[PDB]
């Protein structure tokens, strides 16, 4: 059967943080940051607003956009590396708060590739035929695990949440191809320091793997889908670093103007990155039914994901 | 198709802690901890040994018992609430440490019910026809999140790991029926306190829920399977506490000598609970090919699950 996105929702906190905000406690500057990452500002959730709070907002919209009631949700999967707690999970909270049925709800960790993994995981259940609507969320409150003494990561991450309803869609539309991967050998280059509680990154190592995986993984899902660079209406990669993005956009070999770019206003929001970017293209009327979009991302693990899907309910 | 367990393995740390150990800092006694929990002793991983390490040990056994090589694994799903770090995930670490391919690998959060969730997640992936040997793990080092000044839970939790390879089994064996559920209103009765980093539990509220949910869900999966307590060879519940286990067994109305009990030597090992108990029945000669068992558990969240599965490769 054809399984796709029949409902979409996104959300970014209200507090906007400009690049000029780090000059006070870091050797940075708008010029530097903009040049190095292509970021101009990011969104940060308040102290009393955790990952579940963002996840909740993103979910409510995708439920209305799918044109269904929360009672119709057959399962909840929240992709996040920053859940409020390991238990109860963010999905457990969405179950009660969304007023859904007492269906299965879990968070699956795959970092920045998490959303595609969950999106793909949901497809597997919907194909079993016993599941019609699965709520998939990609949410992260990275600001709470960001080291503000390490300018290369401090000025890089933001918070945000994205969400969709995976279920069967009209024929010809939906998920066409996808790819998931792991490489435990690169975990040391990007992890959460057990003691300190802060994220650790080796920019140069992470950078080199990022440009390659996102480039190649995308190429793979496109060929698997048997598509031509002509059939690609939008290339929506993990908004990790404008330079990483361009490099991968370049590797894939696709028009510079087909790439979704929202890293300038959100920064790197891990699992929310892709949905937060699809939200832009939708409300700027640049993504429409029957358009074919290419998804790709990677995160600390190292993990990666790539998807090919024709938009439409 | 018939999807079941084609390889099994379990592990528990070398350090065994006697009930009398807690007398030096808690007002307890062997008789008291027994009377209340039925636990006699449990295992605690070493200071330099994390969930990863436990997961690893069971995985090696599970792959060897399956009769395959690490290069045959198509995916790696790790169920835990005490993973080393949110990223990389325990799964990512196994991918490497196991010398597996660069296959998909992620951790899934559903507390003590996660192991069942994950086995089902794998079922869905195998039913697609694209996956054949999915390494699923149940691991937890509850000891690092247990508050020893709270004898309530201090004497309850222990560490350990369980693992299985999910694939296609013969002679119409494997998973017959299942039920995964969730209920976020109980999140307050069992959560990881953010500030303190220690597990917080409301005993009575969890007890009440546990007994009811295990008994009821078991009855449903059996009935959904068109069976009776007679056809069930073993009733293997989350070894959360001997008193909670008997109450459920009484509700399910199954034979007292059909219930698998291992809490006595492991205590509560969360996700590892059921696989750790299956390991005991296998070697004591109580579980054999073509036997029909019933798995059921519950956890913080709250979550719960139940499976009816005919043993056999």
């Amino acid at each position: 059967m054809n399984v796709g996105i029949k409902g979409f929702g996104a959300y970014a906190p209200e507090k906007i943080i400009d690049n000029a905000y780090f000059e006070q406690f870091l050797d940075t500057s708008d010029e530097w940051i903009s040049k190095m990452t292509g970021i101009k500002e990011r969104h940060w959730a308040d102290d009393d607003q955790d990952t579940s709070d963002l996840a909740y907002e993103a979910s409510v919209k995708a439920i209305a956009d799918a044109g269904i009631q929360p009672e119709d949700i057959d399962m909840i999967i929240v992709a996040t590396a920053t859940g409020d707690m390991p238990f109860p999970t963010v999905a457990n909270m969405l179950q009660e708060r969304l007023g859904t049925g007492k269906v299965a709800s879990m968070d699956q960790l795959a970092a920045c590739s998490g959303f595609m993994y969950s999106m793909i995981t949901a497809k597997q259940y919907v194909q079993s035929g016993d599941y019609h609507n699965i709520l998939v969320v990609g949410a992260d409150k990275l600001s709470k695990i960001t080291d503000l003494t390490d300018r290369s990561t401090a000025v890089l991450f933001g918070d945000g949440a994205g969400a969709v309803i995976i279920g069967e869609v009209s024929e010809g539309r939906g998920i066409i191809s996808y790819e998931m991967g792991s490489d435990g050998t690169g975990g040391k280059h990007l992890y959460l320091d057990k003691d300190t509680g802060k994220l650790k990154m080796n920019g140069r190592e992470v950078f080199k793997f990022a440009v390659r995986i996102m480039g190649d993984a995308s190429t793979r899902v496109v060929e698997k889908a048997n598509l031509t660079s002509d059939d690609i209406d939008l290339f929506i990669p993990h908004q990790a670093n404008i330079r990483i993005m361009e490099s991968a956009r370049e590797r894939l070999g696709i028009s510079k103007d087909k790439m979704s770019v929202s890293v300038n206003k959100y920064g790197n929001t891990s699992a929310a990155s892709i949905p937060l970017s699809i939200d832009q293209e939708l409300k700027n009327g640049k993504l429409k039914d029957d358009d074919t979009i290419v998804l790709v991302g990677f995160g600390g693990g190292l993990t990666w994901g790539a998807m090919t899907i024709k938009w439409g309910k």
